[PDB]
């Protein structure tokens, strides 16, 4: 029998998000329909005029179609499942310059060149400067008593990763992050009037200003190591490396800043979750707090010729979409996926992307930022309390918290 969801119901329609993420209708997927057409109107399909696309609810399919990036292409249709309705198909287009939404062999090249910079001994040397930022972040948020835990904790310490990742000076931080947080939340109210073209090609202009300098004079960071040619003269051009401070300033910011906003949500609902992790400080939380998140509810593909996945015909040109959220509570994958634990190993969860080409690079310093910023949250603010509900953002792909206002000090 067909799923019980409500006529036309679009998993991807931005006005579910802003108020709720759909667990029960995905759970209703999982049950009755795990491969489900999802047909969307004319004019209704976010930028994609193609009458539909299949919904992937299962954690093993979104892992097989991550896995055969040579059917699943990211570069025909994108990764993002949806745009404003009217958006240009050229603008669409554009996001193919970034390494996520290339196919191999075009891909192959730039990551194996960005590599360099996500180096665990380049992430691991932002170790120390994190941790300090991270207690000062919370002993700052703790002095002002209760507030916007979005803006105030969850906001900062991923864009200073990015920050020290790249070697942006200090005096150069506050307008990329600036042009950072322009880049998302564009169908919300509240950011009806950012416009990330302008802020891509400002970033563009400004990361390949910062390419020739470095080239002069390398410096501790993985700039040096991107732009400079190796052996058989592989590097980034000035204009891809200009693509990938604008891949960075997108991909390092609010996905981890609305994992730690998530988190500390989820330790409001869980309080023996939140003891524990205050006595234990466990860095398995972190995994539990992103397969929690589900920052990215999903990212989609387009497959290359006809395919048939678990029992399902795909075409070849349909759009998949892979629904993260979904596979992160899949009950043939996890024990008790609706348990919040923070112990939880291990934990192969999808937050990240399935294993395969595409896998997120910046996994490990997403983890490490999520765990400093808990660590200083547990010594400056351990019995901080929620005021009021948090404020979600309209998106029809990413899960976000716009505002959260909590009292610090507890009393
Ligand atoms: C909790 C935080 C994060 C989440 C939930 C997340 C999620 C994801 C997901 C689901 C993918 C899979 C892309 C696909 O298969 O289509 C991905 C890829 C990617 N992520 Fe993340 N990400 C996070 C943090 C970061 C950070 C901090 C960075 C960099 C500073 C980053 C950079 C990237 C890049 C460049 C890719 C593309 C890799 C490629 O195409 O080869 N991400 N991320
Ligand atoms: C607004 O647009 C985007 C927002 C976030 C991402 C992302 C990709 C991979 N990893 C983390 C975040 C990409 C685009
Ligand atoms: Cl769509
Ligand atoms: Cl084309
Ligand atoms: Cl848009
Ligand atoms: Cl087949
Ligand atoms: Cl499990």
């Amino acid at each position: 029998p067909s799923p019980n969801l409500p006529p036309g119901f679009d998993f991807t329609d931005p006005a579910i998000y802003a108020e709720r993420l759909p667990v029960a209708e995905f759970a209703e997927l999982r049950s009755a329909a795990p491969i489900w057409w999802n047909g969307q109107d004319p004019g209704k399909g976010g930028g994609f005029h193609d009458g539909g696309f299949w919904a992937i609810t299962k954690l093993n399919d979104v892992k097989e179609i991550s896995r055969h990036s040579d059917v699943f292409s990211s570069y025909e249709n994108g990764v993002i499942p949806r745009f404003k309705n009217d958006i240009a198909r050229e603008d669409i287009e554009v996001q193919r310059f970034v390494m996520l939404n290339m196919d191999a062999p075009h891909h192959t090249r730039l990551r194996k060149i960005i590599s360099r910079g996500f180096t665990p001994r380049a992430v691991g040397r932002l170790h120390d400067e994190l941790q300090e930022r991270a207690q000062k972040i919370a002993a700052e948020a703790a002095a002002a008593g209760s507030g916007d835990f979005v803006e105030q904790v969850s906001c900062e310490l991923p864009l200073q990763a990015i920050a020290g990742l790249l070697g942006v000076p200090q005096e150069d931080r506050g307008k990329l992050f600036h042009w950072s947080n322009e880049m998302t939340g564009n169908e919300d109210p509240e950011y009806a009037h950012i416009d990330p073209k302008a802020s891509s090609a400002e970033l563009i202009g400004y990361a390949m200003k910062m390419a020739e300098e470095k080239a002069k004079n390398p410096a501790d960071d993985i700039v040096t190591q991107l732009i400079q040619a190796d052996i058989d003269g592989e590097k980034l051009s000035d204009d891809e490396f200009g693509f990938f401070v604008v891949m960075l300033a997108v991909a390092g910011n609010e996905t981890t800043r609305n994992s730690i906003t998530q988190g500390m949500m989820a330790f409001a609902e869980h309080p023996d979750q939140w003891e524990l992790y205050k006595k234990v400080r466990p860095e398995t939380a972190a995994d539990e707090i992103v397969r929690w998140a589900t920052p990215v509810t999903a990212f989609q593909r387009t497959a290359l010729r006809d395919y048939e996945l678990s029992g399902v015909q795909i075409k070849k040109g349909q759009r998949v979409v892979m629904f993260y959220r979904s596979a992160n509570f899949d009950e043939e994958v996890f024990q008790d996926p609706f348990t919040f634990n923070i112990l939880r190993n291990p934990n192969p969860h999808v937050g990240f992307g399935g294993t395969g080409a595409h896998y997120c690079i910046g996994a490990n310093l997403a983890r490490m930022t999520i765990n400093l910023i808990f660590n200083a949250v547990a010594d400056h603010m351990p019995d901080l309390k929620p005021i009021s509900a948090p404020e979600r953002l309209r998106s029809g792909w990413l899960n976000g918290i716009k505002h959260w206002q909590v009292d610090y000090t507890g009393r």
